[PDB]
């Protein structure tokens, strides 16, 4: 039953601050940058979701998260020993998995945007075979580009293509039935060794299951995988959170709203933060910002 | 009296952006990469608008004139006319009477910059109003420092309170206001406010007790820039400057959404790309032109 | 006593630029020419010439006006069009007069510890030129300066594929009374362009230039890309934030120079009261603590 | 010779949640781990032999980072704080260290820059008795430690947070001393707060009129970490004085080099390995000359 998710965490042209932080873990601003797709899982209403990260940093993903009940979702880690390529997420989580569908998103994803919880509550409401998602760009040549019909069904899918056939490309954000942790199983490893989630959705594509929920315009996929990209990033989120007040990736403010957590549960956990901004974020919560 | 026509109020401010604002007309200062003005004016022309008057002070109407012309360029008609004095928001549609004639009219401030995923169809919404008026609320987490605006689950709006030390909601009143063509008489009848000011909110408070007064809602993930601060100038510049890196479309390009909206030709945008050939600017209409591959 | 000018007038900005003088756009709270202007004030230079277009001009005039709310004059002059740097010298010979001059550009925007040290020993040049050097890794898209140690300038390069030197040329320069004549006799180029370049390679053969030197810590803003104005404009912010000083606060400069009264600036403040610029002008007054 | 230590251990919850997973100190400063900002300090300061202070649990990833120090021609050692027992706590758990030498303390937090600053970290180094503080200038100094000084740099008073300020220059956490330093810190007594104070420490200077100040002016930043916008801010500034005069804020390998303490072929060696990155290419740019 329930969707499962799954944050893939682990794995540099980030250094030398990648040397001893792990990326997911360094701040977009006010916040470690896997809050953001942790709460793009929680906004789609997953609670049971899995921290994949390397031996050196997953006690450190457990320091920051724990078990998940201070957000009134359950959070369980495993490790992937070396970075075998995305697909392989569906290998280390086969036994986390059960006979559940599931949310993949990547830890360094950090999306941004007006009307985005209704496109993440229907991927999540898929009965059968997967849904990938399309970021409208103007040049979608450095990155994976799905193309797809009129309905969403997904034709094709390539990688960095000199002649695109689509100007939607692939964001690490995935929804899948159960059938995805056989297909991880069977599929072929790279000539370099490793198994793709391209390998994975093209088997889903090969079955005309595939279709693709889009990210339009005034959408934001943020770059945080090069230092002006992390610093652009960080400056989009406090501007964002100044202007329109509100914070971005809260979690305990979607677990809140999400009737997950109490008041009271906000209330204590603002009482443990007193003397911070982000602790009098979550006073203001539980006190209601007016009308919320 | 066949078509919605739009208002850009570009004149007087106060002093709190001194000294940029001393020679420079605050409607004109850069928010990344383009003046002020086209980031409203874009508004406007997304809400299919192509008759827009453009009110500014006597000493900045002619630099307005230079930037815009006479609006064929974006295959829209621009307009000019002065505000000799500092009288007021509703003073645009005394000073605009001439122009509006019988038709509807929407009025953007020459200052507000707005963006969000899905705003087209909030606009061309607001564009479609019957009779009565449409305002907008922009969703915040602290409403106080703004004019806030109370409704109904169906947007009909209850009241709207100037600072008020208790918010009746968490939505705030920006610059944009559609109208049917009443608005003209009802501008020359409210009276100055206690700052000497005709204010709009005189205006949609008359729409208010008339029962016909609505508004659209901007919600979480839609941005209203500060343009009124330098510290907010910076920041919009950043926030500019992040979409167009990322998602690599430019906010309120003139040309673009002319183009898009089959106002101008294909050769008129490669025309202009050719006059800026060695430009950043140039060269996204270059590219507008062939086609951003599927854009 | 030395006098300035700025050089003010002049598409890459494109549209920013349409109806708007590059120099007018903001560095983060003040207008971009505020910040050469004070590099001229820190000089001590109190009679100063701004040369612009004829469409941009008035609106310098309205910025500035006649100089006297920051104790010194201020001159205008036309400038119909884009003739080269020195030009400067022929449009404003009538300024000059038998005086020495400092020249800068309008964009030019500097900032750093221990600069007014060499503005005021450039400024207090006996005869010859002072051009600057400033330090950078790859000098290779501008004018480079070669010197040896005494601040002789031996050499000036112009974008050269195998730099002499780390050292570029920027647009701040200190001449005696004589670049007038030099500006007068320098051969055109190719294009019509009455090049500083030309103006100074003559005090160079003659020994007569020297260099002041814009090391490792100091600033050289980029103002003529989007990007370099956005982060020109948050470089402002931060050090105006977190040092608490203005920079190119000209009623500042004036009022610590002696130029200006503590009236003066009580007066301005009062004008701008409920602004975050009338409030520094307030505190000025008040003397900031020890100042 | 002169000794350093850099003391990288606990702080508050201000940043939270930033430092709940990720040491302060580790953060990222745009492209360099805030870490690497006090130590080129001491590096431009002339020191080799240098202390690295952290918490058992964050020590070993400083030592991931920095190693032994041989890579920039250094001698890096560890010690562990258990807790932030205050900053004079530095000399206790360093006594060892220090031995008979006279040592430059520097908080792990602290990101200096400005024209001229080399020089004024080598006279402060090159004491010959007594102790060196530090006096940054600013506009409103309330909110810090303010110094009082003399014409030829005698320490009046360090006052925290006075009302009425005897002078506009703060105390950044940048100390030199000579070795009767560690006595002094064994004989300071515990503050209210049950804190070894540094501010103590100085105190026992400025009263036996052993105290100094260099002064950092006009034009001298002092970044603020403390803060979420401060350390956005100061990472936008380290990016522009990057981007325009083109070199590096605190490359370890560039100073390292420049002392001669490392040679151009161990530059080499290890921009070659970093090929693929902005770091690694600078390294290369730096060792084939960069012209001059
Ligand atoms: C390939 C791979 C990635 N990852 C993580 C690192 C990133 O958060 C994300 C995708 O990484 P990757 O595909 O290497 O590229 P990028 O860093 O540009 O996103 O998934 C793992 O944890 N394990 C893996 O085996
Ligand atoms: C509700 C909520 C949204 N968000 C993000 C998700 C989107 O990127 C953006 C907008 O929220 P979204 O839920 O899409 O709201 P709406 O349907 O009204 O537009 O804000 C948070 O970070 N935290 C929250 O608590
Ligand atoms: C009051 C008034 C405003 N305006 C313009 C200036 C701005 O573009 C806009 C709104 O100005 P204003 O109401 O002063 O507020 P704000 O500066 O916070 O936006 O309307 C005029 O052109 N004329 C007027 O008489
Ligand atoms: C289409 C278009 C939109 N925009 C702005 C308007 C909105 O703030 C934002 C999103 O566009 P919008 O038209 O709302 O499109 P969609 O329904 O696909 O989201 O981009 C431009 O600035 N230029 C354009 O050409
Ligand atoms: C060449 C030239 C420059 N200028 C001004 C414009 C700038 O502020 C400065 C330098 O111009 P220029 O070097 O042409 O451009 P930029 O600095 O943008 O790379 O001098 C004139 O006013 N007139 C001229 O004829
Ligand atoms: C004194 C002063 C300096 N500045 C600028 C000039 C330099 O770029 C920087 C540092 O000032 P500077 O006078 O060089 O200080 P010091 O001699 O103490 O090192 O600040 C202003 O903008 N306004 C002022 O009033
Ligand atoms: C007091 C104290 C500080 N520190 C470090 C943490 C910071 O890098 C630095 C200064 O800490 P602190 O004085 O708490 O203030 P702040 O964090 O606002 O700068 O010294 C320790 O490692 N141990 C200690 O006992
Ligand atoms: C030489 C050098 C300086 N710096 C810093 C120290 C100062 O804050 C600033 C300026 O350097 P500094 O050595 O003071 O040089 P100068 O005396 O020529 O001005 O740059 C580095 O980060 N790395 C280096 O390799
Ligand atoms: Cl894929
Ligand atoms: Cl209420
Ligand atoms: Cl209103
Ligand atoms: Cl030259
Ligand atoms: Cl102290």
């Amino acid at each position: 039953a329930h969707m499962k998710g799954i944050v893939l965490a682990g794995g540099t042209r980030l250094y030398p601050i990648t040397r001893a932080v792990s990326k997911q873990l360094l701040p977009i601003y006010d916040k470690p940058m896997i809050y953001y797709p942790l709460s793009v899982l929680m906004l789609a209403g997953i609670r049971d979701i899995l921290i994949i990260s390397t031996p050196r940093d997953l006690p450190l993903y457990r320091d920051l998260l724990g078990d998940g009940s201070q957000f009134g979702v359950r959070f369980s880690y495993r490790v992937q020993e070396e970075p075998r390529g995305i697909a392989d997420a569906f290998i280390v989580g086969k036994d986390f998995i059960g006979d559940s569908k599931v949310a993949l998103v990547l830890g360094d994803n950090v999306f941004y945007g007006h009307r985005f919880s209704e496109i993440l509550r229907r991927a999540a409401s898929l009965e059968d075979g997967a849904v990938i998602f399309g970021y409208y760009v103007r040049d979608p040549r450095p990155f994976g580009v799905v193309e797809f019909d009129s309905e969403g069904r997904v034709i094709s899918i390539e990688e960095k293509p000199s002649r695109p056939k689509s100007n939607y490309v692939v964001p690490g954000l995935y929804f899948y039935d159960n059938q995805v942790v056989e297909i991880a199983r069977r599929i072929e490893p790279s000539d370099r060794g490793e198994l793709e989630i391209t390998s994975v959705n093209e088997e889903y594509l090969r079955m005309g299951k595939l279709r693709v929920e889009l990210m339009g315009r005034g959408m934001a996929w943020l770059d945080t995988g090069t230092h002006d990209g992390l610093l652009e990033a960080s400056s989009f989120i406090e501007t964002i959170q100044k202007r329109q007040g509100f914070y971005i990736a809260c979690l305990e403010e979607i677990a809140y709203n999400n009737g997950w957590i109490t008041r009271e549960d906000v209330l204590e956990m603002a009482e443990k933060l007193e003397k911070t901004d982000y602790g009098k974020y979550l006073r203001d919560l539980a006190e209601g910002n007016f009308h919320g």
